[PDB]
């Protein structure tokens, strides 16, 4: 309670959790909108005004997964994982075999002699270590769960994505060719959706400069922490982080509140108005072939941007997790080593 160290501990743990707060808030959103957006087709739809062939925001959109490399990309990655956790069931499975074992030795030990046996049991000691042991267990379990859920996202929306490698053949696929096309050009409710759609973009970006931003943000409490000892024989490190915290992050604070509430305004405002672009309505059978379509391709898209980072992550995660563990696994190794070398 007069510990700097400790104090800088906390601020460095209440620190984390704002960033990282922050940074999911706004990276949920940009997800929300792109179902939103794609369950309207906006950038596909808008773009339609040449119904013909269409190659758009979707061309585009199959560009950058052809730079991405495709299924080859992902279909590599994810055969992966299953191995990188295996590894880990493992290193986990040693370390508390290790000390089962040595367990069962002590428990027949005590059994045999008694009194004369007369160290403090493994059954006590060892607690803390599982405790320790069934909590990274509880970290795998939920990391089958996700690595399961992933598995048939991709499986699932894979078939719309063999189909987005196309330059030409892209066409004769996709392409329904549904003769749709309307007069119905660069209208007056056309062009406010044009910039309605463009103003969410320099939202998409500024959430990277804010991310970044609040990444970047260092600020060290030491100083702080110490003239507070200096001062008052103590430390109140709750009051001093919090007031510090604001003062370093309460800028880059609001500008996530409105990134988010600004979004709000923007969305509810394009339900509405996406009806009031098609009162005219099309026609509800080339058009279906036209529609539903361009709204199954944005998804597609979407859904393999957040499908490579789950991964990557989920990747990145194991082998850390895995540097984790060989420390578990050395640790009770050591304490078995202990035991034989006891007395």
């Amino acid at each position: 309670p007069v510990s700097v160290q400790q104090s800088l501990a906390a601020y460095n743990q209440r620190k984390a959790d704002l960033v990282n707060r922050s940074i999911a808030q706004m990276r949920e959103a940009t997800t929300l909108a792109n179902g939103v957006l794609a369950s309207l087709n906006l950038p596909a739809a808008i773009e339609d005004v040449s119904g013909d062939t269409v190659p758009q925001s979707i061309l585009t959109k199959s560009r950058s997964v052809i730079e991405q490399g495709g299924i080859q990309t992902v279909d590599q990655l994810i055969k992966e994982l299953p191995e990188l956790l295996q590894r880990n069931r493992e290193i986990l499975d040693e370390s508390l075999r290790l000390l089962d074992e040595e367990e069962a030795t002590d428990n027949d030990l005590r059994a045999k002699f008694k009194e004369r046996w007369q160290r403090t049991p493994s059954n006590e000691l060892y607690k803390p270590l599982r405790a320790e042991g069934t909590n990274f267990r509880t970290v795998l379990d939920k990391a089958v769960q996700a690595d399961g859920q992933v598995k048939e996202c991709y499986q699932s929306h894979r078939d719309t994505i063999v189909l987005l490698c196309k330059p030409e053949p892209e066409l004769n696929a996709a392409i329904p060719s549904a003769n749709p096309a309307k007069t119905m050009q660069g209208s007056e409710v056309v062009s406010v959706l044009k910039s309605l759609l463009s103003n969410l973009d320099e939202v998409k970006k500024e959430r990277e400069g804010l991310e970044n931003d609040l990444k970047s943000v260092n600020f060290d409490m030491t100083s702080k922490f110490l003239t507070a000892l200096a001062q008052d024989g103590v430390i109140n490190e709750e009051a001093l982080s919090v007031t510090e915290l604001d003062r370093v992050y309460g800028g880059l604070t609001t500008k996530v509140q409105e990134s988010l509430k600004k979004q709000e305004g923007l969305l509810k405002n394009i339900q509405v108005s996406h009806q009031e672009f098609s009162k005219m309505k099309q026609s509800n059978n080339e058009a279906n072939l036209r529609e539903e379509v361009l709204k199954n391709l944005a998804t597609a898209y979407d859904n393999f941007v957040e499908l490579v980072a789950n991964l990557k992550e989920g990747t990145k995660f194991y082998n850390e997790l895995t540097e984790i563990l060989v420390r578990f696994q050395n640790k009770c190794s050591d304490i078995v080593f202990a035991r034989k070398t006891e007395r």
